[PDB]
């Protein structure tokens, strides 16, 4: 499956993210979709630890939200990456 990262955008609007989660289903292509922000202003930092683990970070530093990783696992990006990624 294809897992992506972000915001439930009821809770914080993400724009992005809702794009990423529909492309996926065009394309048919199941996901499993993690919210990072479980209620408004307050984060899941188990998540955003695994989220950084996952990405081999160390800083937070221009992070935005969807991540977006492939089937076998490797990062593809946000969801221009993933525009990219089906072409």
């Amino acid at each position: 499956m294809f897992k992506v990262y972000g915001y439930d955008s009821n809770i914080h609007k993400c724009g992005p993210c809702d794009n990423a989660k529909r492309l996926l289903t065009v394309k048919k292509q199941p996901f499993e979709f993690i919210n990072i922000m479980p209620e408004k202003g307050v984060f899941d930092d188990e998540k955003i630890a695994e989220l950084l683990t996952k990405l081999g970070r160390d800083t937070q530093i221009g992070l935005t939200m969807p991540q977006v990783f492939a089937p076998d696992g490797s990062h593809i990006g946000g969801f221009d990456q993933l525009r990219e990624y089906f072409k």
